[PDB]
């Protein structure tokens, strides 16, 4: 692993979706950028696939694929396949879709035949871009020498963004709000979150808007890709899991958005925190060693509310039964998460796919990062699209969850650069 010291007022995101732009771009491969921690890992080339559908697992190395029927829990067919690729490569990045976690509430059967689960893949080479220095993991000469193109030429100035119009229904978000609070009314679930698509009517350039949102967002992690016909953005604004070397396992739920002083004291906002603190607790504990689950930094300001939930990960237990006992997200699902989850199926565009998903980072060391994927833009086919949903209470009405969506949108709409 070779290094390069970080030249002087240059923003390692700028660099690092730069690098991602041009290397790839020249090489013309597939990859996926992870801001985790003050570090922007580049995942460039796919040197092998795992694709895990509702019907089948298939391994994807050098043009052979190799297909495989799976049973039982998701978790346990991705983190077989996961760690066969980490015995190569000391790191695997992809997303898993919100389907992934519809199997623990017992609605697998839901789900129509090849409904992606996850792709995750080993990447040929990794670069790692920090404020101190930028690091090279297994760089052939054509990547270096790109590299060494890109360090010279400088980064790109980021165009003016391209504006899009939030103001229309076409899939009756409205309608759906509706009737999502006739159901919690007649006591059939407490809340849901349920989204609308935004069409964005012109190709963008996915490096350059992720640069220009990134300047304009402080997420607790990010991403930029570009992977099997798909090419997605985002600035996460949640951490579902992250399990480190250790078998520490935390978990972050987060709740409402000087005074500020109203958020804290906000009765609403305090009991919908609680529940799900309660509720992150209760799943941590099915795969936390007996009595290490504890919740550090309770209700604590972080624009919004938010606790760390803290567990140690059992030996019967694993990463990816950790993953899938916190998933989906209460944040972007519901209370009770069975009712909220089966809502969703009836009262949202589905599938969902990355979408309240997530985007992960795993290592050989048994790590595991998983970022909630909201505030993310997608391309797949000739279609561009945003999508942001809101909480639904009893309390909810319609015209004020689809002014909520804009500005859950807001995140993204004012920095939509275009491909030019
Ligand atoms: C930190 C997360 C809290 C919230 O973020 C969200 C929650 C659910 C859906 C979205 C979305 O973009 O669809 C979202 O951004 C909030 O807006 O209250």
């Amino acid at each position: 692993s070779s290094s390069i010291p970080m030249p002087a007022g240059v923003n390692p995101a700028d660099l690092a979706a730069e690098l991602a732009a041009v290397v790839t771009e020249s090489v013309d491969e597939d990859y996926l950028l992870y801001e985790c921690d003050g570090q922007w890992v580049l995942a460039a080339g796919v040197q092998a696939m795992v694709e895990l559908d509702s019907d089948e697992l298939r391994v994807i190395r050098d043009g052979v694929t190799r297909r495989q029927q799976w049973s039982g829990r998701p978790g346990a067919a991705l983190g077989e396949a996961v760690d066969r690729l980490l015995l190569e490569t000391d790191q695997a990045f992809g997303w898993v879709a919100f389907e992934f976690g519809v199997h623990r509430y017992g609605l697998q059967q839901r789900l129509a035949p090849h409904t992606p689960l996850a792709r995750v893949f080993s990447p040929r080479t990794r670069i790692m871009v920090s404020e101190k220095e930028i690091r090279l993991f297994d760089a052939g000469i054509r990547h270096r020498e790109a590299i060494d193109r890109l360090l010279a030429t400088g980064v790109r100035e980021v165009p003016q963004s391209r504006s899009v119009d939030v103001s229309d229904d076409p899939s009756g978000f409205r309608r759906r709000v509706a009737v999502a609070v006739d159901e919690i009314a007649a006591g059939r679930y407490h809340k849901v979150i349920l989204s609308r698509c935004v069409e964005v009517p012109f190709a963008i350039d996915f490096p350059l808007t992720y640069r220009l949102g990134r300047r304009h967002n402080t997420p607790v992690r990010s991403f930029l890709l570009q992977l099997g016909g798909i090419r997605a953005l985002g600035y996460s604004p949640e951490l579902v899991t992250a399990v480190r070397a250790d078998g520490v396992v935390i978990t972050e739920p987060l709740a409402g958005t000087l005074a500020r002083d109203d958020l804290e004291s906000n009765s609403k906002e305090i009991v919908e925190h609680a529940i799900s603190v309660r509720s992150s607790l209760e799943e941590i504990t099915d795969i936390a060693e007996p009595g290490s689950a504890a919740v550090i930094d309770f209700m604590t300001v972080r624009q919004h509310l938010g606790s760390t939930i803290r567990a140690r990960l059992d030996p019967s237990s694993d990463r990816m039964a950790a993953l899938e006992a916190l998933f989906p997200a209460v944040t972007a699902s519901g209370i009770p998460k069975a009712a909220g989850v089966e809502a969703i199926f009836r009262l949202d565009e589905c599938p969902r796919g990355l979408y309240s998903g997530a985007v992960v980072m795993l290592s050989a060391d048994g790590g595991l990062d998983a970022a909630l994927t909201l505030r993310a833009a997608y391309q797949v086919g000739g279609r561009t699209w945003l999508r942001a949903g809101a909480g639904i209470i009893e309390e909810s009405e319609p015209e004020r969850e689809f002014e909520e969506t804009c500005e859950k949108l807001s995140t993204l709409t004012p920095y939509l650069v275009a491909r030019q």
